RNA sequence: UGAUGGGGUUAGCGCAAGCGAAGCUCUUGAUCGAAGCCCCGGUAAACGGCGGCCGUAACUAUAACGGUCCUAAGGUAGCGA
């Protein structure tokens, strides 16, 4: 994790300061990725749908017995 | 090409003055007038040229997509330090 990059030649060294600076700073941002898409914010609308989806199959299992 | 009108000079009409035929001049030029030009299309293995801005998907990251502007058209196939 010695994370290296060669901020090569320029007409002002400080230019690559702000270059390598915004590079590492943003790198930390890009590597924020809190589980790549995970908040996860799992809605409740899809939960009732599948729940009622389990309901339809429930009553049909009133099939064969006795 | 040359219709006209306009200027100069001077028989005759007239004793100043003036007028002015006619001649000849100077000038104006109506009119005639083709291609080109304009309009019109076709033409890119003719010369050539072949975009912006901005938002958006289960926080993250990108944006298939969406909005709007602009252009004659908005770079496909393939390829790419």
């Amino acid at each position: 994790g010695v994370i290296v990059i060669k901020a090569q030649e320029y007409r002002s060294q400080e230019l690559n300061r702000e270059a390598a600076l915004a590079r590492l700073v943003a790198m930390i941002k890009e590597l924020t990725t809190e589980k790549k898409a995970r908040r996860p914010t799992r809605p409740t609308r899809a939960s009732k749908e599948r729940r009622l989806a389990s309901k339809a199959q429930k009553s049909s299992v009133k099939a064969m017995r006795g």
